[PDB]
């Protein structure tokens, strides 16, 4: 990557977004066990990872479904 430089949480439309935060992938990524998921595909900072789990990973948008809206 870049040494560094100024300007950072801007999204591009010339790549597509996966994560959350909807960035272009980069560092550290998993892909959430849950096949359907339409991203399958989150960073480890924000999903405070610090290293591949050798264990199921599910997305927090997939782990969390129960609780629709209204009652
Ligand atoms: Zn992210
Ligand atoms: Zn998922």
């Amino acid at each position: 990557g870049s040494s560094g430089s100024s300007g950072e949480f801007a999204i591009d439309p010339n790549e597509p977004t996966y994560c959350l935060c909807n960035q272009v992938s980069y560092g550290e990524m998993i892909g959430c066990d849950n096949e359907q998921c339409p991203i399958e595909w989150f960073h480890f900072s924000c999903v405070s990872l610090t290293y591949k789990p050798k264990g199921k990973w599910y997305c927090p948008k997939c782990r969390g479904d129960s609780g629709p809206s209204s009652g």
